[PDB]
């Protein structure tokens, strides 16, 4: 396929991940992008991917899945912890605009508010719960904030699935390696140049100094098991976020707690939602 | 169709050549090299392209064309002006490595050397007169001076068509959307995305710091018109060389000099090595 692939693939096997996204969110600034939400390509229609009980869908939060920056990534993420919300809650899964021909977005906030323009049209007037996982909890964070502060609209709620925020992600540079090998061992397919050129695009966007905070209650998941070796002697291994209004740990590590754990996932969100409520 | 060359074009199409010549180096750094010059993946073999008067079989030097490092080159670049020295001169084209997976050279001393083994083994006990256009002008110095100190095989003169060194060549970068619409035009297939990365590694380690100079008596052959526009303000828009033996002008720009203009080239030369 695409030589970003081969480069990247490289990079990750001489321990240099970090420098080559780098290179991605550099090379990316010369694909053809949008600078107006309503200039953007896709359709970012969400996806209903579990549905509420029917005698009660009224008042309840519905819960919208923001879609990570992982270039293997897309409709398949949230297939697996959705199911356990299948007679419990309407799922939405949001795509993240310039992936899967699609311009990339000038800037953060254009994407984030194209993406808030499709889910106030989806979501009606129930009230909104954004859930996202690892840097899609990032974006999930950006997202209700611009949704607040631009839009006038806060939502109810939001689930950040083991974020590693800026100021406190060393966790994450030491275990750089093991996370583009979790990249490469989770395509269904080669990650293409351009979905390469995204997440760069993304990461870098995500780096950036973003002071805006959102007003909305948090619960904070996260993982139990350390993706690689980490010695506590240098303080916490785990992921973090400034005041939750509830955490929940659950078994499995950084990518494990989306699969084999996730219904460990969707229960502590479950029973944090009729808490809120 | 790689998306090196998608994204190539399109920094053309908004004047960002430089800039994308940048992201090419770094990128470069990703591919897998050769640190020593056996450990070179090709075949150097120089292509003679023109022959010399099979009267006269003496000392006579030969000419040795130094390849470009544009993406959208290889051993078609001296056909034109090789003509014109047929029944001359012998010209000689040696390829550049990391050129046609071939492993890129992880500095250019590596890729200068693996040059000049080939270039000996074909040159025989004959001088050697090095010619470049452009940056294979750059290339054909920094080999000269490579020849010379570390093979003890001095050339007998360089000619270098239109150079525009380092720290001393602005025209050349105001020219930049020109050079890549130029590389675009006069590609017989799209360029791919290895040579392209092949390209952008050499233009960095062009840009960086060799102050060492040939000993070799230098030929500057000048462009007459210029490449595009340019204020009669400030600045002689013209190649430069720095204290050369001779200077030659022909007509063309920085590109047709090679083309239509060619064989004025080649007249320059063999009054030049006549001497």
């Amino acid at each position: 396929a695409g030589m970003f692939r081969a480069l990247f693939r490289q990079a990750v096997e001489d321990d240099r991940y970090g420098e080559f996204l780098d290179v991605l969110a550099e090379a990316s600034a010369f694909r053809p992008q949008f600078a107006s939400p309503e200039a953007c390509s896709e359709r970012l229609d969400p996806v209903l991917l579990a549905g509420g009980p029917t005698d009660r869908a009224e008042g309840r939060a519905v819960l919208v899945g923001c879609t990570g920056t992982a270039a293997n990534g897309g409709p398949h993420e949230f297939l697996r912890l959705s199911t356990s919300f299948q007679e419990e809650r309407d799922f939405l899964a949001v795509p993240l605009p310039g992936y899967g021909t699609a311009l990339l977005p000038a800037d953060l906030d254009t994407a984030l508010d194209a993406q808030a323009r499709a889910i106030l049209r989806a979501a009606g007037d129930a009230p909104v719960v954004l859930l996202g996982h690892s840097g899609g909890a990032l974006l999930a964070h950006e997202l209700a904030f611009r949704l607040e502060r631009a839009h006038g609209a806060p939502p109810a709620g939001i689930v950040l699935v083991d974020p590693y925020p800026p100021g406190h992600q060393e966790p994450i540079e030491v275990w750089s390696r093991q996370l583009g090998e979790g990249l490469f061992a989770g395509e269904l397919e080669p990650m293409s140049d351009a979905r390469l050129l995204a997440m760069g695009r993304y990461a870098r966007f995500l780096a950036g100094p973003r002071p805006g905070r959102s007003s909305a209650p948090v619960l904070l998941v996260r993982a139990s098991e350390p993706l690689g070796d980490w010695q506590e002697e240098r303080g916490d291994w785990r992921a973090h976020w400034d005041l939750p209004h509830t955490v929940a740990d659950v078994p499995g590590d950084h990518f494990t707690m989306m699969r084999d754990h996730a219904p460990a996932v969707a229960e502590a969100v479950l029973s944090w939602l009729d808490a809120i409520e």
